[PDB]
């Protein structure tokens, strides 16, 4: 197990379907730059990531991630972290915790 | 020498008069609480830091701070870390780097 | 007969059922209304006339009849507007048009 | 005589002077233009009417008087209108005043 918490605010969150099941998360072009200079997540440490608490409104919601599928992708100047997200959780109930 | 880097955005920034030098910068609320669950910055570390990188629009600014004045203030929930910027800049030149 | 106004989507409160179902109202924002208070676009006595919302976002435009007999000024320093959605539209469309 | 039209002033890009200095000119935003188009709120025809813009936020105002022979349009899909400044004002104070 390793968590990282990440606040919402830099994450572009796919849902399926738009209201369905969180599917996956990309973080944004800006944190990314930022992690990259404090080596905060690199390619190289990506996988060893099983939990991301994501952060917003002053809640925080761990959700188990599949280490296997996170993956860099392009790009903006450099290439961003994704996470496949394995907890099942879906837009409503997410809308609700963070309102 | 210990540098960290931290997107404008996560920051309220304190310039002299609202125009001239920047005096401080503090980190937002949500960014804070986001540090304290990953210990990236901590009561313990954050005297380390000497050069703090504000990153935005794709552009970087590295600043030195005075170590010794790095403290945490109230608060939100938690404390939340300010830094005291050696770096002279001004408002201007801050806004033409970052448009 | 019909009265169309139309309305950035980033100055409405947007009610949808159950966070993810049929949107039922939409309530401006307190900054817009205020606007909308000094200038007199919307009003108490003219509110009733509007038959349809034009919501605008992203370059785009989505026409929405609204139940005129249902909108109405709601407390906050200004009350602000509301209107009930008559057009039915859930979230996953809204969100595939204006992205 | 005076014609006075309020916008909220998430909706303007203003221009200053240097970036610290005067207020020169404020351009509609691309969503508020478009809105205002489909509204007529504000027209090729009847831009030039308005002699005093108030500034709209945090629920805070500040009339400013704008010089009408200089009001134009210009290109952004839709051209957006623009306003110059005749009321001096710096940065400094409207930070003051919006906070």
């Amino acid at each position: 197990m390793k968590e990282i918490a990440i606040q919402e605010k830099d994450l572009t969150l796919q849902w399926r379907g738009n209201t369905g099941k969180l599917v996956k998360v990309r973080l944004k072009n800006t944190r990314a730059m930022e992690m990259w200079y404090n080596k905060q997540i690199t390619e190289e440490n990506i996988q060893e990531i099983t939990t991301l608490n994501i952060i917003k409104n002053g809640k925080s919601l761990a959700l188990e991630v599949y280490p296997e599928k996170s993956i860099y992708v392009k790009p903006g100047r450099i290439n961003v972290p994704v996470f496949f997200i394995k907890t099942p959780i879906n837009r409503g109930v997410f809308e609700e915790i963070f309102g």
